[PDB]
């Protein structure tokens, strides 16, 4: 599970700021 890597994971706090999110 990663912020980006598929499966992608923006659903948190510190995963969100991360260019590859918001």
């Amino acid at each position: 599970r990663d912020c980006c890597t598929p499966p992608k994971k923006c659903k948190d706090r510190q995963c969100k700021p991360q260019r590859c999110c918001a």
